[PDB]
């Protein structure tokens, strides 16, 4: 349902400011790329690890999720 994934300080990941409900939410690069964020205030980066917010609709706009957790 929602994304599981967890990586670490040295592994990039995706801020988008036009989906995130703040600016801590991330998504990993696999639900990035299965995702539409043409247009979208997005950036590829690292983020001090974390886990991935495909899928949750309390940090993420749905239009945001990935095919795989839509
Ligand atoms: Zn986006
Ligand atoms: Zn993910
Ligand atoms: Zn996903």
């Amino acid at each position: 349902a929602v994304c599981g994934s967890v990586w670490g300080q040295n592994d990039l990941a995706y801020r988008c400011r036009t989906c995130e409900h703040d600016p801590t939410c991330a998504i990993c690069v696999p639900c990035f790329q299965n995702g539409n964020h043409k247009d979208h205030d997005y950036s590829i980066m690292y983020t001090g690890g974390g886990c991935c917010d495909c899928g949750d609709t309390t940090a993420w706009k749905r239009e945001g999720f990935c095919s795989r957790h839509k």
